[PDB]
């Protein structure tokens, strides 16, 4: 059983480029300190320095053994409450148990979800059940792996009703320089993502999806261009003429500067620019 993170290859390309990147002109912060002693500490969030609009999250995390125990506690300023604790089973190799807590906006009480992952040498099985008091929802995930092609489908069955609430789908193939994954988010958005590497130049990813309702094609391309070990520029544009770039610059061992800006080609000069300035601090050594 040599089972790679195939489920993770379904959205690694897509999630990064698909995200809008709507910066309100504010500051993003991230600080992560790792120790291989069960300790992981993360501080993250965004603050608008124009008056005082600070919303973020604080993560108290526990990391014991790389492929063993990971405890995640996080609380958002939005009052939402997130928990995810993962334990890898040593008897059943490829068996992953994680206990999740869903982050309640108004309730303030975290809610219990049970997340299970079984890896078979060709395909990945995942059972995730969110327990609501009036009607729990059980979502089943299956990632398929067959010579050259990688596939996935995650379905949400709502026992609160008689019905599926979310339908997620993934298909594609992996090649030396090209990775393609067709991804579906509900019946409402279905499209494909292409990951292409330009040797020693830059790396580009394409995401475009069709959204049910009208004949809309959503097209977007992102490329991360690295010239320096301490400097890498990542730019993406969406077919809505929206150009957003993020510049990652390392200022000495421990400080990452991330400049991000979405320029609405619709009329940035008179319509406004989207801005995100982010500092990422890390303690490893």
């Amino acid at each position: 059983m040599a089972v790679p993170p195939t489920y993770a290859d379904l959205g690694k390309s897509a999630r990064d480029v698909f995200t809008k990147g709507y910066g309100f002109g504010l500051i993003k912060l991230d600080l992560k300190t790792k120790s291989e002693n069960g300790l992981e500490f993360t501080s993250s969030g965004s603050a608008n320095t124009e008056t005082t609009k600070v919303t973020g999250s604080l993560e108290t995390k526990y990391r014991w053994t790389e492929y063993g125990l990971t405890f995640t506690e996080k609380w958002n300023t939005d009052n939402t409450l997130g928990t995810e604790i993962t334990v890898e089973d040593q008897l059943a190799r490829g068996l992953k148990l994680t206990f999740d807590s869903s982050f309640s906006p108004n309730t303030g009480k975290k809610n219990a979800k049970i997340k299970t992952g079984y890896k078979r040498e060709h395909i990945n099985l995942g059972c995730d059940m969110d327990f609501d008091i009036a009607g729990p929802s059980i979502r089943g995930a299956l990632v398929l792996g067959y010579e050259g092609w990688l596939a996935g489908y995650q379905m949400n069955f709502e026992t609160a009703k008689s019905r599926v609430t979310q339908s997620n789908f993934a298909v594609g193939y992996k090649t030396d320089e090209f990775q393609l994954h067709t991804n579906v988010n509900d019946g409402t958005e279905f499209g494909g993502s292409i990951y292409q590497k330009v040797n020693k130049k830059l790396e580009t990813a394409v995401n475009l999806a069709w959204t049910a309702g009208n004949s809309n094609t959503r097209f977007g391309i992102a490329a991360k261009y690295q010239i320096d070990p301490d400097a890498c520029f990542s730019a993406k544009v969406n077919n809505s003429s929206l150009i957003g770039l993020g510049y990652t610059q390392t200022l000495k061992p421990g400080i990452k500067l991330t400049l991000s800006a979405l320029l609405d080609g619709k009329n940035v000069n008179a319509g406004g620019h989207k801005l995100g300035l982010g500092l990422e601090f890390q303690a490893l050594e």
